[PDB]
């Protein structure tokens, strides 16, 4: 009933550019029919981040209230904004896990 996980914080994509006038939910939801894990972020009538995960893919933490990953699909760059360490590091593990049911 619950996404496999969930957070908030803030969104930006590439210098860069704010993509979220507040801090929203971002969330990752196991795509059925692609056979793959995205992260799906919304705000309002738009959809800010519609990433699948891939086994090449990285999230690099630049900090440790903010972390990053780059998408060829997409071609951009995502970065969030977290208000606590702790999220940022559930957010980084639950990726590299989903990055390893990807392989």
């Amino acid at each position: 009933e619950q996404p496999i996980f969930t957070t908030r914080a803030h969104v930006f994509q590439i210098n860069w550019v704010p993509a979220s006038k507040q801090a929203v939910t971002v969330s990752y939801f196991y795509d059925v029919t692609r056979n793959s894990y995205r992260i799906i972020s919304v705000d309002g009538a738009k959809v800010i981040i519609n990433s699948t995960i891939t086994p090449n893919m990285t999230f690099t933490k630049t900090s440790q209230k903010f972390g990053q990953w780059a998408d060829s699909r997409a071609n951009t760059v995502f970065g969030l904004g977290f208000s606590s360490e702790l999220q940022l590091t559930k957010f980084a593990e639950k990726f590299q896990e989903v990055r390893e049911a990807a392989r």
